[PDB]
């Protein structure tokens, strides 16, 4: 019935995200996608810390799928009888069935296929969601994404002018809840089902143990610092499926940032920090305009020192003294100040 | 001295709204509520979890006030000699006196009249306030609810046009405190004053035990689900007076959102999660474009699916095979898969 | 090289403001600031709780410094020989360098010299940020302030009309972790690195024991209530280091709201409630209507009445019955109502 070209995309581990267009003269078609759940035990932090995790593609986040307004986007879901749980999907990009939700639960050992039109812009949150007090188990365990749906024209400014990214980097901001024993130290299980009682429990207690970028603490630090060059324009997508936070570029700014993440929406300018509302996705556009070592955090910086919730870029270039500049380096106090 | 027609309104139970005009022809009228104070034991969670509430009307929240601009809202409240403590009345529609909290404070036995111009348009909190910690303690009792002051000529979309909802609901959401036993269990209490110290160690926290909607875990869930059809405009006014909150419509969209709750600005368009910042009201207009059920959640999914907060919608109409559609249902895995 | 006039400003501090113009025709200058940091004891509540603070000019929060896009801030930085610890600066306003903290790094007993250009308008956050674990302590110690950079056409509405302040206060808000012991009694201690330990051990569970301005439960009560008059138009800026906050003036509103705090973006209208970000300043213009005194609150009331979160305006002026009227004092509820 729905005679549209279809074009295959294979997805690409975040924070990369797979090759797209921008501006396409390209009329919509029928964008394919596989999603192969993953349930696994996964180090989460510095000390060597694992939980049970659960995933879509074997990342936390899952991978950020791109897509244009009015294309038809039609996923394959796979859940491997390697799995314990049943799983599903909630794309909050869709209209009708629970986003979804309510069509693809899968138990392990199936496979399920959903089209759903892409008639809404902008960034947005997918995730598992099988019912009742699996929802937020199984969003907490790992199993979230983004995916974007830009306009056919690209990026604009809201006041007529064309912007265009020259680098596109997901950020993915997961809120960990991991069980401790009467002394303090982090819980180990066998199995997600042999964690969930102990997990629920803080839960419900609405205090992360960690929050983490892309599955880890330190994930994008060291050597997996995201990498730019002074004068490229750089698009940071950043969601959080479950609890807010308040992305800082330390050193730099949101030049046009979509805190609520929607395209029709024009972007505010010169932001300091923004604001990720838990369940959704946002962008923000930033033009390097200094070399050197950015720290990218949520601003609560207890969370973002503490508990995970750091990445960098390494940028390239010169440095402008105009711009900033250290007139005198430190030095001993005058004697002769008062 | 103010000599303008008068008009009395029977207020309504949440979720449901009193009946109005959008948009109005007639001039300033002043505009009579009463609200009447009711302190008891209530149920607000699905294990029979009590604690000692404290209302205006009866319900948690109390009943959204609907005016227009220019009008002049005359408030009876009133303070039943069957209640324990003081109460008060705090407009965040209106200006001066502490929003009128300084000219309404009575004891049991005793009633006011308080007149307020409605000036600004929005929709906005009203809650007790009686002074110093008893502030918070009546607010997270239950003692909150919503005026909405409209255009005079409805609300537009802030491009010139028109937006009319063919339905309204009111969603209150309560953050509660409830006391427990050194086991965990929830305590019960004989009046609200025995409750009092247990539950302002609980508020110190910050951490609430119970997130509901309409003053119970599942009240709007089941047999109380909230009726709409395909392709009707529904404006959903969200409250919450002490807490942040991040409302999402599963399945669904914000096609026009106020999430600061104010009709002076232009919405914006096509949101998945908004943000209701404690203290505040905002709204939602959506029109559906599916049938079936729609979860309503603040989206910190451990609050919506393990605190009490998730709402539904039930929505007649036929299904779009064109906005999404189950390509495949579930089987198994082909044995060819790779 | 940098050939411009340079201008030394003298900080006064919160919840005043250095004198400085609005609209300007003066071209860019180097706008000359000295901050010195100060680690000491200071008291936060009103039962006298101390706790071991770390301020920029002995202060919570810092100074508000003022100054106009395109001028350079030169800022000396001094570490005293009587701290104990080093010290930085970071700028939100400021571009590289991690916002100067890479540039500023000094031990007791040494000052260094930073320029940067005021090249993006609005309100903004600077913090001390040594590294690590050490940026969230410093900060809530109380090592961080804002600086306004105004455009220099003074502040507008976004639709082509200036917009002139009477008067401006900075509000500072500080969340602290405070120490317990066994008993639930504040701790005390001789030096902030006794107090490390124990401090970080309450931030990592992110629920301060106190939320105050101005640096204490109180500060702006009673004597040191903020003083306005009817009609007067009143700046309001507001920061938050490192925690969200919900800004609502009891009784007011926000005539005009940039609660992302940056002056390229337009202003909100007649907001009841705002919002900072965490790691952001934000700016309210509210024009006074009524006399009396108004709560200024972050709208958690919990934290507002019982953490210490509130301030106090007294307005002179004479009382406006056409807005707000009570209509009949308190009285014994008739007996012939049903
Ligand atoms: O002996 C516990 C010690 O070993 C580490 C090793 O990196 O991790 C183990 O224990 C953790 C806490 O139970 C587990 O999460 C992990 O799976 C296990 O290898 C340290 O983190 C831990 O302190
Ligand atoms: O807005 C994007 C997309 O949403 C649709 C519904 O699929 O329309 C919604 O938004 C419109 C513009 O705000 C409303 O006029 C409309 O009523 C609402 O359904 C598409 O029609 C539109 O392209
Ligand atoms: O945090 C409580 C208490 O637990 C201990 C181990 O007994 O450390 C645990 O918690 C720390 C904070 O989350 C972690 O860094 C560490 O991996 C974990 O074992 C104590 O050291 C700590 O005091
Ligand atoms: O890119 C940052 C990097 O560049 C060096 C020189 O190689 O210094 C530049 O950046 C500094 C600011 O971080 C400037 O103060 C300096 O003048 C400039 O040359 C390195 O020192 C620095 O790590
Ligand atoms: O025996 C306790 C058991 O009874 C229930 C019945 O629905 O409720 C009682 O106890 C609750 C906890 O103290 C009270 O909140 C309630 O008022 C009382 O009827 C169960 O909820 C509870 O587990
Ligand atoms: O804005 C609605 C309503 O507010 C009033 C005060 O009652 O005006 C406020 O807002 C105006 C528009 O932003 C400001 O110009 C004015 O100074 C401020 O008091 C009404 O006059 C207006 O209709
Ligand atoms: O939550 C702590 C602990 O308390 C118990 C009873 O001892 O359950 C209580 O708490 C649950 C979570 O809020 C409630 O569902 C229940 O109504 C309440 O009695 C334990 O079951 C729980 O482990
Ligand atoms: O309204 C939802 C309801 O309708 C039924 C048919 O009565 O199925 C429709 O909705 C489904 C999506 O939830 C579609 O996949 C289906 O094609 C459509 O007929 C019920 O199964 C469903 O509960
Ligand atoms: O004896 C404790 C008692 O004294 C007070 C006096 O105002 O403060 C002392 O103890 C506090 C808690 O340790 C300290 O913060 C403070 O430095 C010290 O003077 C009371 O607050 C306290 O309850
Ligand atoms: O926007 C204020 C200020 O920012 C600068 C960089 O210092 O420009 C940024 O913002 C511009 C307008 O949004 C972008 O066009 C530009 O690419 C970006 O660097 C200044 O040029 C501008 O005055
Ligand atoms: O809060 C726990 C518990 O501690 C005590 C003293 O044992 O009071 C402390 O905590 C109160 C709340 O923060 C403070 O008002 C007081 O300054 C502090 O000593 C108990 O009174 C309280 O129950
Ligand atoms: O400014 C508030 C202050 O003024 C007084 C008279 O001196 O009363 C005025 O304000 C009241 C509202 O707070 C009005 O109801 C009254 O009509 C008006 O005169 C004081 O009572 C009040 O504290
Ligand atoms: O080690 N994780 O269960
Ligand atoms: O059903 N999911 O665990
Ligand atoms: O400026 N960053 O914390
Ligand atoms: O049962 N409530 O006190
Ligand atoms: O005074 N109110 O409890
Ligand atoms: O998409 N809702 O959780
Ligand atoms: O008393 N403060 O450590
Ligand atoms: O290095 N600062 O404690
Ligand atoms: O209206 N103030 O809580
Ligand atoms: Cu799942
Ligand atoms: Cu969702
Ligand atoms: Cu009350
Ligand atoms: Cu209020
Ligand atoms: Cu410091
Ligand atoms: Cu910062």
């Amino acid at each position: 019935d729905l005679k549209l070209p279809r074009q295959r995309v294979d997805l690409v581990a975040p924070p990369f995200v797979h090759v797209h267009e921008q501006a396409t003269k390209q009329g919509p078609k029928i964008m394919e996608f596989k999603l192969v759940v993953q349930e696994k035990k996964m180090v989460i932090d510095e000390k060597g810390t694992t939980f049970q995790a659960m995933t879509f593609n074997g990342s936390m986040p899952g991978p950020l799928m791109v897509v244009h307004e009015g294309d038809y986007v039609e996923v394959t879901l796979v859940n491997p009888a390697t799995n314990t749980m049943p799983h599903n999907i909630d794309f909050h990009s869709a209209t009708g069935a629970l986003g979804g939700g309510a069509l693809t639960l899968i138990n392990p050992g199936e496979q399920v296929v959903l089209r759903w039109k892409a008639t809404r812009t902008g960034v947005f949150v997918y995730h598992c969601a099988p019912g009742g007090p699996m929802i937020p188990w199984h969003v907490v365990s790992g199993m979230n994404g983004a995916v974007m749906v830009l306009p056919r024209d690209g990026l604009n400014d809201g006041h007529g002018h064309s912007l265009r990214y020259d680098r596109i980097y997901y950020i993915g901001e997961q809120d960990l809840y991991v069980p401790r024993d009467e002394k303090g130290n982090f819980k180990s299980y066998d199995s997600p089902g042999e964690a969930y009682s102990d997990t629920e429990e803080v839960m419900r207690k609405l205090t992360p143990t960690h929050v983490v970028f892309n599955g880890k603490a330190g994930a994008l630090t060291g050597k997996n610092a995201l990498n730019a060059n002074v004068g490229e324009n750089v698009l940071i997508v950043h969601s959080q499926a479950n609890r807010d936070s308040r992305p800082h570029l330390i050193g730099g700014h949101g030049d046009y940032v979509w805190e609520t993440g929607k395209f029709s929406n024009a972007p505010e300018t010169g932001l300091e920090t923004w604001f990720i509302r838990g369940g959704s996705a946002g962008a923000a556009l930033y033009k390097f305009l200094q070399p050197g070592i950015y720290a990218y955090v949520t601003h609560n910086l207890i969370e973002a020192a503490n508990l995970g919730a750091t990445a960098h870029f390494k940028v390239e270039g010169k440095w402008n003294d105009d711009l900033m500049t250290q007139v005198k380096a430190p030095a001993d106090i005058p004697t002769g100040s008062t």
